[PDB]
């Protein structure tokens, strides 16, 4: 199993998180997105990272990625057994792809206006004020990859100068727990922990 | 459990063909997306159908509604159980969103200017029409609901004026297949019914 990763991408990283959390073989190969290797777009039409390959197996977009990975190493299970509260977790993951991580890929984009990357940076720290009350995980008191996926922009608040309202202290508490797991740590590269302490 | 249904809307016919396929017991209720009830908004927060509601759990989103149908009824399986072949299937529905249905969006959107609709129409029938070489359903040779999530802009050709090349045939043949099992015919409402024979 082998993870196309950049070593400074949120999306990469979310799929990183998982694997050190599953514990099982796999390589990583970094992909410098300034300079990509033509296979990477016979990988993915898009062109872009992550990418998952085994065997013949080709994947991209990190949550499908993630929900394969979580599939294929079943423990520890990284989702509830529920039927329900894994439908409440799947909206969760597909709100936080169009309200919070569009506007992480407008911060990503070399290309993208000053404007516009001022436009993300606010609804970034407006949505994250706004989700902060809605538990120890957030699914529950239980870890899961609704966490896995928030996690790398909670790790780049910093990298990205996302300012959260005071009343965000309890998403910030807990964005301190996720950072502390022995995988989360693992899981970053050298320029991730050059983003903040 | 109550499926908030448009009754033209390729979206909810999602998610009626799949109640359908599985047999147990629901309720349609139809909404008028010209006339919303304001409840809708306070469901979905894209103030959009379809919405599926069971009890306490509220989703919306098809797919993540049919997800959630398929774990909760799980005989008969609208999935295969192999990791990897759902994988396959999950980036498959991924890939129909962002490069199909984005374009059945536009063609829905009343206020989407012609131009717009022109090239939309425009984009899935080359889709389509390159899709049609890659078995009997779209995952192999069991159905799925890989093919549940498009048969609705199958129905949709002849009203959406999309014209595929001869190449297509194969996509066609396919197309009748599906549009003849039970539980899509049951799926229909009358006004879905005069869209095609
Ligand atoms: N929806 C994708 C987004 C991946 C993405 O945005 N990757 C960026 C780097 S963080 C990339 O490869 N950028 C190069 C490009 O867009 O050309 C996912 O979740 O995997
Ligand atoms: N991504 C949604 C799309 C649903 C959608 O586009 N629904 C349309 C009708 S087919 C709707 O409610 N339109 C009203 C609106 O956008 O205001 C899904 O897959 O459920
Ligand atoms: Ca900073
Ligand atoms: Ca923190
Ligand atoms: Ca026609
Ligand atoms: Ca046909």
């Amino acid at each position: 199993m082998t993870l196309y990763s950049g070593i400074t991408c949120p999306f990469s990283h979310r799929c990183r998180f998982v694997l050190y959390e599953k514990g099982m073989d796999f390589e990583i190969k970094d992909i410098d997105i300034y300079n990509k290797p033509e296979d990477l777009a016979v990988m993915n039409p898009y062109n872009q990272v992550p990418v998952l390959v085994e065997r013949d197996l080709v994947l991209h977009e990190s949550n499908i990625i993630n929900e394969y990975i979580d599939e294929r190493f079943p423990h520890p299970q990284l989702m509830p057994g529920d039927p329900v509260m894994r439908g409440r977790g799947r909206l969760v993951l597909y709100r936080m792809e169009k309200e919070l991580f569009n506007h992480v890929q407008v911060l990503e984009n070399p290309a993208a206006a000053n404007k516009e990357q001022a436009k993300a940076r606010e609804a970034i720290g407006n949505g994250l004020t706004m989700l902060s009350p809605s538990s120890k995980y957030i699914l529950g008191e239980d870890f899961s990859m609704i966490d896995v996926a928030l996690a790398p922009l909670l790790w780049r608040l910093d990298h990205y100068d996302v300012k959260l309202g005071k009343s965000a202290a309890p998403l910030l508490k807990y964005a301190e727990r996720i950072f502390q797991r022995e995988a989360f740590i693992e899981a970053l590269t050298p320029a991730e922990k050059a983003m903040r302490k």
